[PDB]
C-alpha cells in the first residue's frame, strides 16, 4: 500500500511488495543535517533471492539481511552492486560474511577500488558497451551508457515489468542534480534514452532514492539533468 518514507524508518530497513517475488528495500542515512532514503530490489530466483545494491553501509546492510530472514524466509544467495559509490557497494562485507556471492561488472570493480570503497567479489561480463544486457537469473541487467556514474547498471525484471534505475533515474519529488561529482551530464539524457527504447513496456520504475512511479521518471530525470547542464 503506502511506500515507506523517513517518517516510517529510523540503522532500520523497510521492505515493499512491488509485484509477486518483486520487493524494494527501503534505508536511510544521515548525511550534511539531511535525512535521505535509498532504495534496492529483492528478486525471487526459485527458492532463493537475488539481491540489487546494498543498503547503503555494514549497519543497514546487517539490518536488511535481519529483515529479508524475517519477513520473507528465503536465502540471498547473489547480490549485484548497481556501481561503485557507497549507497551500492557499502555493505558489501556484511554480504559476502553472510556467504552471498557478490557481484559487479569490472568497471565498478575498478572504480570501487579507486575510490577506497568495499569491492564486490564476482566480476559480471558483457555490460562494457552503451547498450549491453545480460541476463541474471529472474532480472536483465542493462548498461545504458555513462550518466550518474560511468558504470551504472539498471535492471529489469522481465516477469513483473519493474525497472530499478539506482541513482541514474530521480524520483519526481527531486526538482535538482543530486551528487553529479561522477557523472556524465553530456550522455545522461542519451544513456536514458537507450533504456527508454529497451525498456518501453516497464510498469513500475524505481530510482535509486524515493517514491516509484512508471517511465515518466525517465522522461523527469531527463528534464533535471538538461536544467542542471544548463546552469548560468
Ligand atoms: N553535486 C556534485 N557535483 N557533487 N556532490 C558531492 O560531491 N557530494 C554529494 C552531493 F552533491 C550530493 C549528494 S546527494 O544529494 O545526497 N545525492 C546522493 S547521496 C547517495 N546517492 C546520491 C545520488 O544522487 O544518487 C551526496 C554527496 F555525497
Ligand atoms: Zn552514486
Ligand atoms: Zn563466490
Ligand atoms: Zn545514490
Amino acid at each position: 500500500g503506502e511506500y515507506p518514507t523517513v517518517s516510517e524508518i529510523p540503522g532500520e530497513v523497510r521492505l515493499y511488495q512491488i509485484a509477486d517475488g518483486v520487493w524494494s528495500h527501503i534505508a536511510t542515512q544521515s548525511f550534511d543535517g539531511a535525512v535521505y532514503p535509498s532504495n534496492g530490489l529483492i528478486v525471487r530466483d526459485g527458492d532463493e533471492l537475488l539481491l540489487i545494491d546494498t543498503a547503503w553501509g555494514a549497519k543497514n546492510t546487517a539490518a536488511l539481511l535481519a529483515e529479508i530472514e524475517k519477513q520473507i524466509g528465503l536465502p540471498v544467495t547473489r547480490a549485484v552492486s548497481t556501481h561503485f559509490h557507497d549507497d551500492r557497494v557499502g555493505g558489501v562485507d556484511v554480504l559476502r560474511a553472510a556467504g552471498v556471492a557478490t557481484y559487479a561488472s569490472p568497471s565498478t570493480r575498478r572504480l570501487a577500488e579507486v575510490e577506497g570503497n568495499e569491492i564486490p567479489t564476482h566480476s559480471l561480463e558483457g555490460l562494457s558497451s552503451s547498450g549491453d544486457a545480460v541476463r541474471f537469473g529472474p532480472v536483465e541487467l542493462f548498461y545504458p551508457g555513462a550518466a550518474h556514474s560511468t558504470d551504472n547498471l539498471v535492471v529489469y525484471v522481465p516477469s513483473a515489468s519493474v525497472l530499478y534505475g539506482g541513482c541514474a533515474i530521480y524520483e519526481l519529488s527531486r526538482t535538482s542534480a543530486g551528487n553529479v561529482a561522477d557523472a556524465d551530464l553530456a550522455e545522461w539524457p542519451t544513456s536514458i534514452e537507450r533504456i527508454q527504447q529497451h525498456y518501453p513496456e516497464a510498469q513500475f520504475v524505481i530510482p535509486g532514492h524515493g517514491l516509484p512511479g512508471g517511465l515518466d521518471l525517465l522522461k523527469h530525470t531527463t528534464n533535471v539533468v538538461k536544467a542542471h547542464t544548463n546552469r548560468s
